C-alpha cells in the first residue's frame, strides 16, 4: 500500500476492527489477524473472508456496502502487514465522534409513550449490533434499536429514564425511554476497545453523569448525562500495585456508582487499582487509588450497597472495598478456579447472615463471602461456604429479595446437556454443615423447545417485582435463538420468547433493577 | 558494531551517569546534545578525549577520575556515535537497587552531638563539584563539604531541621544527619534518570516522616520515608494535557511544595498543567486531588499565612493560585511580564495593597505584585497589584523576610555584566500603590566580592535565621573564582565576602531554619 493507502487502511481498521480483533490484532471475539497466520491464509482468504463474513458473528463488510470494493482490499493488504501502533484517542477525536441527534430542550417532559419502563428488559442482541427492548409483563418486544457492532452492555440512569450502551468498538449510544419512539439521542466513541459504562447512582445525582472505560487506550472518561459530552478523560496508565513498576496499558473493566458518595468504582486491571472518582468537581478532581490486586475484572456492590465486591479472577481472589471509608477491607481467595461473578448475588443465609456469592469459571464451585462486619464481624469477608452446582463454565450467579432461589449457569460448560441447564439451590433450606446444598436442575434449553445450532444458556436477570427470572438460550446468528422466563415461587417454566429479531440474545437487564443495583 | 553485553553496559552508564546533565533522548540539559548528527562529525577520539579529560564548563573527567575505566571511556564513546536507545523506566526494583542505608536509625545520635548552630547553616550548592558546602550563618566558615554527586541541585530540610536532603539533576538523592558528630550522607537513592525536586512532610505532626522527589524522566514522584529513604510509592505522572484532554507521554515533575493544612504533598506537572494535592496519610488506599491549572507550571511558593500555593506557568505568564485548605483553584493571572520565574516567591506587606506575593521575570525587567488576602483585602486577593521595573531581564530570583523592609531581586541572566553581577534593592515600607514605579538602589556584589575575571552572575538571595543578612552566590566558572556576598540587610552594605578553594560555582543557597519554615 502507498502511504496514505495503509492510512485509510489502518483508520478503518482502529475504528471498525479493532474492537472484536484487538488492536495488536491479537484477537479479541474475532480471530488474531497477525502476520503469522495472514501470510498463510494469504490475500484471497482475507479478501473473501472480509466480503462475506460468517455467522459465526464476523460482519460482510462487502456484500453490506459497508466497506465499498476498494477498501476489503486495503484491509485485505494492510492485514498481512506488520501491526501498526495503536493511536490514542483523545477530547478531540472524541468531540469529532460525538453526536447530539435531540438536543435535551427538544425532550419530552415526561414519558410520552404507555410502556412500563421500569419492568422493561434491555438485551444485547450480540452478533446484530443492536439492542431489544422487551416489555416485563406480556414478554413482547417494544422495539429493536441499533447501537453498534459488538453491543456488549446496557447501563440505566439513576431515575430509569435513560439507557446507556457500549460495545466493544467504545461506541456508546444513549437512548431516551420517554419518546412517543425510543431512539438514540446521543452517541460517542470513547476508545478503539471498551466494555465498561455507568451512571452516576448517588442519591442526589440523578442523571447527572454517565462513565465510560476502555480497554484501548489505557482511559475512563466521565460524560455529561444529557448529552454524553465528555468532561474529562483519566488516563489510568500508571503503576502495579504489588511491584511498582510501570504497565503501559492498563485495561478498564468493570465500572460501578458508588451509593454512599458521589463516587465511580472503577476497577483497572492490569495495575491491580481500585480508583473511587469524585465527581462533584471535575477540574479539581479528586480519587482515591486502592492498592488491591492484579486481574480485577467484574464485581458488585454488596446488599446494604456499601461494600464493593470484585473478583481478580486469574487469582481466584475476591476484593473487598469501602466506600464509605474508600478504603481496602479484604482480599480472599474463593478455593475456586477464576471467579466470575458478573455483580454477584447477594442474600442472607439462613445460618450465617447476610452473604454475597460468585460462582466460577474453572470449576463446578459456588463461594458465599459475609458481607456484615457489623451484626456478624466473625463472618465479614470471609469465605463462609463453597460447594458445587452444575459444573464448570459458569459465568452468572442471580438472587433477588423477594425470592429464596439462587440461580447458577453453566453457560461455558463442553457437556450441551450441562450448558443448556441452569442450577437452583433453596436459600432458607442452606444449614452450613458440610452437607452440600443440592439444587434443582432446570431444562432451560430444552424448555425453550430448539435442536439446532449449540444452544447455550447465560445469566438470570429478575424482573421489577422478582416473581418472574429470565435467561438467555444463546445460539448462533444464523440459528433460533431463545428467552426462557422461569417463575421465580414453582422454578416452572412461565414463557418463552422467540422472534425472527432476537439474534444471539446474550446480556439482559431489567430496567428497574439495573437502576436500583438490585441483585 | 558492538556486542550486546557491551551495548547494554554502555546503556546502564549512559541512563545511570549521563542522561542527568545530557537528557534522556540525548538532546542535552545542561551538558550539550550528543546525538548522533553532532557526534560523527566530532569522531571517536574527540569524543575519547572529551569523556577522558571533562572540561572546566561542568563535564566530568570520567577517565582521569576512574569513575569509568579506559575501557568503559572507549565504551561511551562509541555508544555515543550510534542512534540514542530509547530511555528506560525505573520502578521500585531499580529504586530498591540503588537505596542505601549507611548509618540506620536505631545508630544514629539521639540528640545534636555536634556545636554547631544547625539552623543558622546555610546548605550551598557547589554545581560543577557535584557538592554541597555547609557553612555557618554567623561565623562564615566552612563547616563542611559533603559530597552528593554530580548535577547537584538544591538542598531542602525535613520539618524539625535534623535532616538536610539533597537532589541532583540525574536523580540522585541524599539524606544527611544534621546531628551527627560530623555529618553526612546517612542513606540515598536514586528515584528517576532525570529530576529536579524534592521535598519533606510539613504538616504538624509529620514532621520527619516523608521525603519526595519529583522526576523529569520517567515522569513519576516517590514518595520515601523520612528516615531511612525507602521507596514506598511511587505514580506517573503520564496523562491528558488539562485543557486539550490529548494523552500527553512525558508530564515532567517540577517544584513540589508542602502544605501546612492537611497532610499533603504539593506536585507541579509541567506539560499537562496539573497540580497534585497528595496525602500521604495513607499510601495504599491513595487519595489525591488534579488540578487543572496552566501549562508549563515550573516554580513557586506558599504566600504568607501559607495557606494558598502561588505558582508560576511561566511560558504562559501566568500565576497559578490553589488553596490548599479546600484542595482547589481559586485563581490564574497573567503576570504582564515575560516567562514569571519566582522560586518560591516573596511574600511581604504592601503599605496600601495588604498581604501580596512577588516575582520576578527571566524575560523582562518587571517584577509583579499578586494580593494575597482574601479575608482582609477582598478586591485585591489574586489580582495582578501592580508591576514595575528592576534592573534588567534575565532576572531569577526575588527574595525578602518579615524581618526586613528591603525587596531584593537578581538578574542573573542578563547579557550585561553590571547588570547580571548587580541585585536591585526595593524599599517595601517607601511603596505607594498610585501608579509611580517605585526606585530601587543597586546594589554591585560581583565588584564587592572583587571578582571580574570570566563571568561572575549574581544569583538567588537567602536570609539567615534573624532575617538580619541576606546572602547572593557570585556564580563563576569551575576554573574561575566565586564566592558568596553577605548583605547587611538594616543599612545595605556589605557585610562579609565568602571565598575559598572549595567553593566552586555556588549557586542556590538554602538556610536551614527558612528552608524548613518556609519562611519567604
Ligand atoms: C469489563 C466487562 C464487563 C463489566 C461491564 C460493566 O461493569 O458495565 C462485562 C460484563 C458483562 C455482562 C454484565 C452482567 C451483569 O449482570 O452485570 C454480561 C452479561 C457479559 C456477557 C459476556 N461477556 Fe462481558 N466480556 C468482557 C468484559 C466485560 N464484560 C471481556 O473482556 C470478555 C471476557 C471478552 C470479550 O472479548 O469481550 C467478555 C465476554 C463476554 C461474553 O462472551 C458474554 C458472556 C456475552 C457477550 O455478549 O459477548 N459481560
Ligand atoms: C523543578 C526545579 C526546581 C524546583 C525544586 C523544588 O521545588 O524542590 C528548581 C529550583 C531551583 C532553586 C530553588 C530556590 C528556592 O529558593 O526555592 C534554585 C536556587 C535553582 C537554581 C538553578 N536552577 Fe533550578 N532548574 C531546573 C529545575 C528546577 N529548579 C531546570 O529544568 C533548569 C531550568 C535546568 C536544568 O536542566 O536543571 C534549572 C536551572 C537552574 C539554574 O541554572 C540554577 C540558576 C543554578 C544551578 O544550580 O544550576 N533551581
Ligand atoms: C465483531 C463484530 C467483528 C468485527 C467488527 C470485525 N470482525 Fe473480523 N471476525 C470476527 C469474528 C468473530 C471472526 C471469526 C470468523 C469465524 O467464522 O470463525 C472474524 C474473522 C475475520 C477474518 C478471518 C480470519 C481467519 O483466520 O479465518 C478476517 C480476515 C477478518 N475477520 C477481518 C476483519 C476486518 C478487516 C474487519 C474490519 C473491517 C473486521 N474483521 C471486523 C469478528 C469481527
Ligand atoms: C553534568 C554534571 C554532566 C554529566 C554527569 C556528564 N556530562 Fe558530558 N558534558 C557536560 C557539559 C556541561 C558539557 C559541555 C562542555 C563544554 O565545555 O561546553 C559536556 C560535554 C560532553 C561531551 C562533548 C560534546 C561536545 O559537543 O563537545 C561529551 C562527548 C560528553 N559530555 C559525554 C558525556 C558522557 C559519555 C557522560 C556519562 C559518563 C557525561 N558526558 C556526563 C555535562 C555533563
Ligand atoms: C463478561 N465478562
Ligand atoms: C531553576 N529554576
Amino acid at each position: 500500500l502507498s502511504d496514505a493507502q495503509y492510512n485509510e487502511a489502518n483508520k478503518i481498521y482502529f475504528e471498525r476492527c479493532a474492537g472484536c480483533h484487538g488492536v495488536l490484532r491479537k484477537g479479541a471475539t474475532g480471530k488474531a489477524l497477525t502476520p503469522d497466520l495472514t501470510r498463510d491464509l494469504g490475500f484471497d482468504y482475507l479478501q473473501s473472508f472480509i466480503t462475506y463474513g460468517s455467522p459465526a458473528g464476523m460482519p460482510n463488510w462487502g456484500t453490506s456496502g459497508e466497506l465499498s470494493a476498494e477498501q476489503v482490499d486495503l484491509m485485505a493488504n494492510y492485514l498481512l502487514l506488520d501491526p501498526a501502533a495503536p493511536p490514542e484517542f483523545g477530547m478531540k477525536e472524541m468531540r469529532e465522534s460525538w453526536k447530539v441527534h435531540v438536543a435535551p430542550e427538544d425532550r419530552p417532559t415526561q414519558q410520552e409513550n404507555d410502556w412500563d419502563l421500569e419492568n422493561l428488559f434491555s438485551v444485547t442482541l450480540r452478533d446484530a449490533g443492536q439492542i431489544a427492548l422487551i416489555d416485563g409483563a406480556t414478554y413482547e418486544i417494544k422495539s429493536v434499536l441499533d447501537t453498534g457492532y459488538a453491543v456488549h452492555i446496557s447501563r440505566l440512569s439513576a431515575s430509569g429514564r435513560y439507557l446507556f450502551v457500549i460495545g466493544r468498538d467504545g461506541k456508546v449510544n444513549m437512548i431516551d425511554l420517554w419518546m412517543k419512539e425510543p431512539t438514540t439521542v446521543a452517541e460517542i466513541k470513547i476508545g478503539s476497545e471498551a466494555r465498561s459504562i455507568e451512571t452516576s447512582k448517588m442519591e442526589g445525582w440523578e442523571d447527572k453523569y454517565a462513565i465510560a472505560g476502555a480497554y484501548w487506550p489505557p482511559q475512563y472518561v466521565i460524560m455529561d448525562g444529557e448529552t454524553l459530552e465528555p468532561k474529562k478523560i483519566q488516563s489510568t496508565r500508571g503503576m502495579t500495585y504489588d511491584e511498582q513498576e510501570y504497565h503501559p496499558e492498563p485495561r478498564v473493566a468493570a465500572i460501578l456508582a458508588s451509593h454512599y458518595r458521589p463516587e465511580f468504582i472503577v476497577n483497572v486491571k492490569e495495575t491491580g487499582k481500585i480508583l473511587l472518582v469524585d465527581y462533584t468537581d471535575l477540574d479539581n478532581l479528586k480519587t482515591t487509588e486502592i492498592s488491591a490486586e492484579r486481574f480485577l475484572h467484574d464485581g458488585g456492590l454488596d446488599g446494604s450497597h456499601r461494600y464493593f465486591i470484585t473478583a481478580a479472577n486469574a487469582r481466584n481472589k475476591l476484593v473487598v472495598i469501602d466506600t464509605k471509608e474508600g478504603k481496602l477491607v479484604a482480599i480472599e481467595d474463593t478455593g475456586g478456579q477464576t471467579p466470575h461473578p458478573g455483580r454477584g448475588a447477594n442474600f442472607v443465609h439462613p445460618t450465617f447472615g447476610p452473604v454475597w456469592a460468585t460462582s466460577h469459571m474453572g470449576d463446578d464451585s459456588v463461594a458465599l463471602i459475609g458481607t456484615d462486619p457489623e451484626g456478624h464481624p466473625d463472618n465479614a469477608w470471609k469465605i463462609l461456604d463453597s460447594f458445587p452446582a452444575l459444573g464448570g463454565g459458569s459465568l452468572f450467579i442471580k438472587t433477588h429479595p423477594n425470592s429464596q432461589y439462587l440461580y447458577v449457569d453453566a453457560t461455558l460448560n463442553p457437556e450441551a446437556e450441562i450448558s443448556g441447564s441452569v442450577a437452583v439451590f433453596d436459600i432458607k433450606a442452606m444449614t452450613g454443615d458440610g452437607s452440600d446444598p443440592e439444587f434443582k436442575t432446570l431444562p432451560i434449553a430444552e424448555w425453550a423447545g430448539i435442536t439446532e445450532g449449540q444452544p447455550r444458556v447465560v445469566q438470570g436477570e429478575f424482573n421489577k417485582d422478582g416473581t418472574e427470572v429470565w435467561f438467555s438460550v444463546w445460539n448462533g446468528k444464523d440459528q433460533e435463538s431463545a428467552l426462557v422466563v422461569v417463575d421465580d415461587k414453582t422454578l416452572e417454566l412461565k414463557h418463552v420468547i422467540k422472534d425472527e429479531r432476537l439474534v444471539t440474545p446474550t446480556g439482559k437487564f431489567n430496567v428497574y433493577n439495573t437502576m436500583t443495583d438490585t441483585y
